[PDB]
């Protein structure tokens, strides 16, 4: 049957001291509530009902293009009110699914273990083992049914010695929550609408509720500071670089490596010690990525070589292309088959075609340079004081002194050659070689302070 | 009643293999013995002794200015006589506590209870409990007191099972110290004067000696070599992040953190992976930190994010300041709010105006540049062959076009603009002009080598 | 007696979904046979039996000047026929060692105590405890000598329960092995003729099998995929910075250390955290290495500093000079002592003399630059649009003004002066000063876009 979801995420957050509400400070560059989005939508999720409390401008900011009914829950007064918030919306025969915008590591795999173990009119409640379950609600199992959850102060002896503990986290059928959700009360020492009192309410009803474990306790973990957010990042980092190791890239220390987004790979991809990847990134077959270095939102074609801290950002590099160290793309950089981009050059906004190279303390920005052209040390396409980034049009088997300033907008046609030390404002013709002629002044005889 | 501090200092530290003694090394920046000494202040100490030795100059030349007793012992005959050449200047009615200079991550809170346990004319002494005691001394408590420190190769079958052991710190009243120390012999296998034995000489005189565990083990370690050395830095490195992140701090890795003086911060602050902070820093809110980055002595703005790749030292950034990636800061660089510094630029005692970039490949030093300027790529502040080095000012709204050179010392006044290529050494008045006329040869149907 | 070895490398290694074979994938820069390669040579193998398969022709090219017999291996039948494969070449009376391509932890010190335990015409077997056994042949000692290894299928409860287990390493001498080789069956669920079966053989002969335990479990660690290599890996490079520290080595921290060759080292060296170290590199006394280095085949002297985000390559620096941060030394870089060399600056195949400085935004190439020089920021040695690579010498105590270009070939003799913005092209005599003639167009009353 059908399904939707339910994700709790109006929590204020004051233990991470910030200016942002609980769910939106991240994990691998996402906001920890678009993780439990997209898991709910990659369940195949109808409805996600997001409820949003504190920093709710923020949170609309943030994800206003999220696929999600926006309910704003005015006073946190328990999980069962947040939960009853969106309870109108439930339809009386789909699965409804509950989740925690603090608890991004859920997967998929265990939610649909969950979802497949809810019996007809009953609930499935996700549980974890702990080796110090102290604190935590004890599930209490008669036969394969969850007939209690045991809170601390109540539990006796035995009972305290469970390490099955309950996540909060369940399934029931809508009409079975708009039911249930009704006949909560907050008689309790905190004065609030729990939604663990369903598990009783089931079982008043003699319904069946099924306890469904979780693989891996990180799995269900929330985070209420920062300490805790980083145990998270870690755990998913980790787990990240384990699937890329198993999928055959290299990595040479996973726990030295960061991806941010997704990292689509070939075959013998070898990446060195304190890598970050953000965004979408690609690489093809025999890439090699050196230590420290940034690659955020690019495309990297077979056999290309990345030298140590290079910053590569909206950027498409050719086939055996080599870049690095030291090199910066900056947006717009696209970079042909068999380039060369050497240390202390940054690229921004330009095309380079094959062959050519541009190898030390340069700036290109704003410029089509063809194949197989020579840019030498020291070159800079400037622009005249004024208004808008005029271009630079250089074409094939080009040779630019180095030194050289490219003044824009100008053009050097195929063949050009240009000297050492040149001021380039006029256009280059095909084959016209201009150098500088210097005035110099000779002094014979000068000594130095000794 | 008053306290005073003993540190033990004078051990060469043979398994460190160095020209410096055993308590110079550093852990988070800092001598071992400087943390040791910074605690004992802090507990309140009237007096701290120092008994050294081996690396006397060494010791002196880099503890230079600490408030300290330097108490030279020309023999290390055992922690008993280390501690008895300080005792002369006890106060008969002071408390005194004995640390070691080779046990750096000893706290505050940890000693304040070990004071705070000892009974009139007794000891308190701080213990620990180790999973593997062997070759430890093992507490052996009667009732609520410690009749007996048993070593090793003394132990029974159950005594060694003890996990309680000794760490040698230690509490007393000073005349209890002066009046134990001198009944303390050397009749074992080591031929030493252990301060140990106080326990055995407080007991004859059937004065109390209570126990008191330290909460962490690596609180009372020491470092014998490199190797341990590098656990306590990690285990300090560590601590310091997590009460960072909980602090509100965003930390992405604190594994791949360190902090090496003092870090003052606003909120949500964002430090990625792999920065290194060193002496006094202070940030602002939302200052953000990208991958790479040293800092060491610099006052940081709210809003500023520095990309990855940036070295700044003994340096002032203003608000909405953008630094990075690949700039470097030295001493000096002052920063107003909303500037821009960017790859491959190098700040050397310049003042840079609200609003002013500098954004390629550019060397700025002993400068003054103020509001709304632009320097273009390439620029270079220089002096002539000779002595000193003389001040380049620039006024408001400057264009510096790329590639010029900057002959200091020379003035260019408000609104003035300087065409790309150009020498100035002469001063550039309010709204001047500056072109380079240069003359070109320009040679048509010159063919490269095809 | 004399010892040989057999290493099985014919693997495929599918799950490292590579183009390359199993046991050439690296650990700290070296293929994983390489490793097992020259562990045996420092046993004093005599000879080296290599039994590879598939990408044969890949293993031939990496590991062409390897001191082993090719063992071409047509088809992987089992270990036993590998193994087999070699056995024509073994002596009758030298003692034969078997050890497996990929897994290269395995240290000469054990297998030195492996070897000594061998019983006269009998087995010694290399046995690892592991925690958790299922699917290990579990070793079956009565008294003290191995008579079963009985698989997972076929044990007992109490044979379940053992956690010695077999790792396949063995010893025995070559008639031995002939024998019992061409007694080996593959009467069994996979249909291979397993070296496993020799401890039966042996036992069936009234030959003595003795077990060696293996102290660390990683050490006999396999790697199947690049999850498994990873593990290895960190292993390796704890193992190695672990050692340097004990050597008095100081690395701030262990776990952001690589090596990757071999490492030569003074007294009171200090790494910052994130250095990679590559190839042969030797390191004087009291040099400091800053954060991010990368140090491949180079010599450093004593009392070097090497600041943050430096790389260098096939270089020597001599003794109390300062490079970096941000300094890039390429392959022929020959620094002598006292140099100084700053960021943004390229040196190739150059010499620089000593108390030369070379400190922003300079590429020199190709060049021998003498004592007590100045180089100015923004200096670029160049060549023509042409053929080959020319060289630029320059003298003793010459000043190179800023933004200089040095056309090769070219000279500068001792003590000349050249001004900024100079283009170099003819020789510069003794005590020559060369300064360009600008000419400049001065407007006065232009005023900027307001
Ligand atoms: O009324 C509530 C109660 C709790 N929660 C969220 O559910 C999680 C578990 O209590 C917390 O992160 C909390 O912010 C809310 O969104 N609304
Ligand atoms: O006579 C001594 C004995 C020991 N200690 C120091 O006390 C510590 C514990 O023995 C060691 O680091 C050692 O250097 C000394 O300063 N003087
Ligand atoms: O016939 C074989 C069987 C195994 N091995 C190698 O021995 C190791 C243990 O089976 C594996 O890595 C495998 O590649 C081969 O070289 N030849």
């Amino acid at each position: 049957k059908a399904l939707s979801a339910v994700i709790l995420a109006a929590g204020k957050g004051t233990r991470m001291y910030s200016d942002l509400p609980k769910v939106l400070h991240t994990i691998a560059g996402k906001p920890m509530v678009k993780h439990v989005i997209d898991t709910a939508h990659q369940l195949g999720s109808e409805n996600i009902h997001l409820i949003y409390g504190h920093g709710g401008d923020l949170m609309r900011t943030h994800l206003a293009n999220e696929q999600v009914n926006w309910v704003l829950q005015t006073e946190q007064l328990g999980t069962a009110h947040a939960v009853q918030q969106a309870a109108p919306f439930f339809k009386d025969n789909e699965n409804i699914v509950v989740l925690y915008g603090d608890a991004p590591l859920i997967t998929k795999e265990t939610l649909e273990k969950l979802i497949e173990a809810k019996p007809e009119n009953g609930i499935a409640l996700l549980t974890v083992n702990l080796d110090n379950p102290t604190g935590y609600g004890r599930i209490i199992r008669e036969n394969g049914n969850v007939v209690a959850i045991v809170e601390q102060k109540d539990a006796n002896a035995e009972q305290l010695n469970i390490k099955e503990v309950n996540t909060g986290v369940m399934v029931s059928d809508g009409a079975s929550f708009k039911k249930w959700l009704a006949r909560v009360g907050n008689n309790n020492a905190q004065g609030e609408y729990y939604l663990t009192d369903l598990i009783a309410l089931a079982n008043q009803d003699n319904c069946q509720v099924v306890a469904v474990q979780a693989t891996d306790v990180m799995e269900v973990e929330g985070a209420n500071n920062r300490l805790q957010l980083a145990a998270l990042e870690r755990y998913f980092q980790n787990k990240q670089a384990s699937k890329l190791l198993l999928e055959g890239v290299m990595i040479y220390d996973p726990a030295r490596f960061d991806l941010r987004g997704t990292l689509e790979h070939g075959k013998d991809v070898e990446i060195d010690v304190n890598v970050i990847i953000e965004g979408n990134v690609k690489l093809g077959d025999r890439v090699k990525i050196g230590t420290g270095c940034v690659l955020k939102n690019v495309v990297i074609g077979n056999d290309v070589e990345i030298k140590p801290y290079s910053v590569l950002e909206d950027s498409i590099v050719g086939e055996k292309a080599a870049i690095g160290p030291f090199s910066r793309l900056r947006p717009g950089a696209e970079l042909a088959a068999e380039t060369h981009v050497g240390n202390f050059v940054e690229i921004k906004k330009s095309t380079v075609g094959k062959g050519s190279k541009v190898n030390h303390l340069t700036y290109v920005g704003d410029s089509e340079i063809g194949s197989n052209c020579n840019i030498g040390a020291g070159v800079i396409t400037c622009n005249y004081d004024g208004a808008n980034k005029f271009k630079t049009i250089i074409g094939d088997d080009v040779f630019v002194g180095s030194d050289t300033q490219l003044v824009a907008p100008v053009k050097v046609a195929n063949g050009a050659t240009i000297g050492a030390g040149t001021t380039i404002t006029r256009d280059v013709g095909e084959n016209e070689l201009v150098i500088t002629r210097v005035a110099q002044r000779h002094i014979q005889g000068w000594q130095r302070p000794i």
